[PDB]
């Protein structure tokens, strides 16, 4: 598709374009977010055009960068409160911020550029030891002023000069404590504070030999040579240093992860709160950690119904569950991210200890109904023998015990009984003899005795099958004590892992981090200005105290 408005300002609000945000969702691959920054009718829509009244969004398979999508931004119509919200939203979004301005760089482009001075203000890297605007390089894009009909030649005292020295020269301080040496520092310190790169680019006049409305519409015929190759090195640069956007831990930004922060910095805009990095990526982690969680769901649900099937044994339906649970949460591991207070984890974990239940519940009643088709299958030629009469009669009840052992080892003998065979077996049993107490007293070939002697046997062998069924009920209770232990550890051993794997990446970007703060230390202090090396080193200090915690 082509361009399009991805925020309005229509009314006073700042409102995101539905279409806009459908566009993004289709973005699978990571996308490099380039914004063009500057004042209305500043070319900003020629380098747009050369790289491929709120802000515009043209998505473009990246010219140089293979599976990577370009995501061009270009503020519209600057120069209206909500000018200054479209400079700080071109700050969050963007990868790198391109600011466009005419001419060079004075106090008027300076004054222009007042916007930065203004972020402080207007954009909270944190929810919360640290000075805020400390953050803003671990996650500000990088910078590149464009200067568009460059008066003055590059020479310093004979010598030449290139564009990044310009700046560099550009952004020097002025000593004095007066308003007005505050003010000219003001935008200077923001931009060699906030941004972890600055670069700088000049444009001659293109000296047009065809008069036309947009630049765009020229052959390179008709272009100034020298202008010519300023936009090629410009584009070249764009294109070859611009990195992926990302999020703190290393987290690639694709369109669905834009998305999701355009929604949150302009609801917080229109809620009358301020944009917030932390707060978006939050949000962001609740939508994919929910997904997490049904991703590692997922995989359980089918682990399961592929290994498991009446189980011979408790322990070998819990090893499964485990098993799958175990690689349920490699998922979720693999899936998420900014899991505050484990609320996902630990609802993934809920949902499946209740699967748990489900599968032992399944496979309590499915042995029971197994069992229980064996009994009426098995003991059905007995109870009918008895209401006929066949072991009524002298010595039927040696014969009736005889066929009843029998049958009590084919019930044994079937093979694929589950869990509840014993216990199945007992009731029916236990509820059946009064039937066998029948056939012993009416048997008149044994003496009182006997008979006493035998209800007793029974009554003893009735103990001790009480006796062994209560320790299976033990039994399974350390099984599945155990098993509760084993899932327990298994959650902390992968969390661990997650949390120093997590904590490595965030150490290396504080020392990247840290590394330009310092030279912005050295640099200042080479310069004078000795309180603002010293506020840097303050800076510098409160993040090596924020990490040991």
């Amino acid at each position: 598709p082509g361009p399009m408005s991805l925020i309005d300002n229509t009314k006073g609000q700042l409102v995101v374009n539905p279409e806009a945000l459908k566009i993004l969702s289709a973005i699978t691959q990571p996308v490099v977010v380039v914004a063009i920054v500057g004042l209305y009718r500043t070319g900003k829509s020629y380098l747009m055009n050369k790289l491929a009244k709120g802000i515009w969004m043209w998505c473009v398979p990246h010219p140089k960068k293979p599976e990577h999508t370009l995501v061009l931004l270009d503020t519209e119509g600057l120069g209206n409160e909500n000018d200054s919200w479209i400079f700080a939203l071109a700050i969050l979004l963007s990868s790198t911020f391109v600011y466009n301005s005419m001419g060079t760089i004075n106090q008027q482009a300076m004054d222009q550029l007042h916007y930065v001075t203004e972020l402080t203000d207007r954009i909270k890297a944190n929810s919360s030891s640290v000075d805020d605007s400390a953050d803003f390089v671990s996650f500000f894009p990088a910078f590149v002023w464009t200067l568009r009909d460059f008066t003055l030649e590059l020479e310093v005292d004979g010598e030449p000069i290139t564009a990044d020295d310009y700046l560099e020269l550009s952004l020097k301080l002025r000593k004095g404590t007066d308003k007005k040496s505050k003010s000219f520092n003001d935008p200077r310190l923001c931009i060699r504070k906030f941004f972890p790169k600055r670069k700088c680019f000049v444009f001659d006049w293109p000296a047009p030999k065809k008069y036309l409305a947009h630049l765009e519409q020229l052959k390179e015929e008709e272009l100034n040579p020298d202008f010519i190759e300023q936009v090629a090195e410009f584009c070249s640069y764009i294109l070859s240093h611009s990195n992926v956007k990302t999020l703190s831990g290393g987290i690639p930004v694709n369109g669905p992860r834009l998305e999701s922060l355009v929604l949150t910095y302009v609801n917080a805009i229109s809620s009358g709160d301020l944009p917030c990095r932390e707060n978006a990526v939050l949000a962001l982690a609740q939508i994919e950690n929910s997904a997490a969680v049904e991703k590692a769901i997922a995989h359980y649900e089918q682990q399961m119904g592929q290994k498991v099937q009446p189980t011979e044994t408790l322990q070998e339906l819990l090893d499964l569950h485990r098993d799958s649970e175990r690689e349920a949460i490699e998922v979720f591991m693999k899936n998420s991210f900014k899991d505050v207070d484990q609320m996902f984890q630990r609802k993934l974990g809920a949902q499946l200890e209740a699967r748990r239940d489900d599968f032992c519940k399944q496979n309590s009643k499915a042995s029971s109904d197994c069992c229980m088709a064996l009994l009426q299958d098995i003991f059905g030629p007995l109870e009918e023998d008895v209401k006929q009469g066949t072991f009524s009669k002298p010595g039927g009840y040696r014969l009736f015990t005889q066929k009843l052992q029998e049958l009590k080892n084919k019930y044994y003998q079937v093979p694929r009984k589950g869990i509840q065979a014993k216990e199945v077996l007992k009731k029916y049993l236990e509820s059946k003899e009064d039937v066998a107490d029948a056939l012993l007293q009416t048997d008149q070939s044994l003496s009182e005795k006997e008979k006493a002697i035998e209800v007793e046997r029974i009554k003893a062998e009735s103990a001790e099958a009480a006796k062994k069924m209560l320790e299976e009920i033990q039994k399974k209770n350390e099984e599945m004590m155990e098993q509760k232990e084993k899932s327990y550890q298994e959650h902390v051993k992968q969390l661990t892992e997650k949390m120093e794997r997590d904590r490595a990446q965030l150490m290396a970007e504080q020392e990247k981090t840290l590394a330009l703060k310092l030279q912005e230390q050295e640099r200042l202090l080479k310069e004078g200005f000795e309180n603002e090396s010293k506020r840097l080193q303050k800076d510098i200090w409160d993040i090596q105290m924020r990490s040991k915690s």
